[PDB]
């Protein structure tokens, strides 16, 4: 129960583990625009957040990456 999870793309984007291709796409853009580097001038942390998004979608949007990630999507990081 560590306050603040990092790694689960589903969380980064804000979609359920059983999201839909449509939701994944729509969400990705929704978040991206929200955490845009342009609007975020005095936000050096954002630049990092946005990067996470793109990477998240790339995998999800991809059936291959999503499938593999679906099984290899575990957080063994002690907690």
């Amino acid at each position: 129960g560590s306050s603040g999870s990092s790694g689960d793309y589903y969380q980064i984007l804000g979609v359920p583990r059983n999201a839909s291709q449509k939701e994944i796409k729509k969400a990705y853009y929704q978040l991206a625009k929200k955490y845009h580097p342009d609007t975020n001038k005095d936000d050096p942390k954002a630049k990092e957040k946005f990067s996470q998004l793109a990477e998240a979608y790339e995998v999800l949007s991809d059936e291959v990456k999503r499938k593999q990630y679906d099984a290899y999507g575990s957080g063994p990081s002690s907690g």
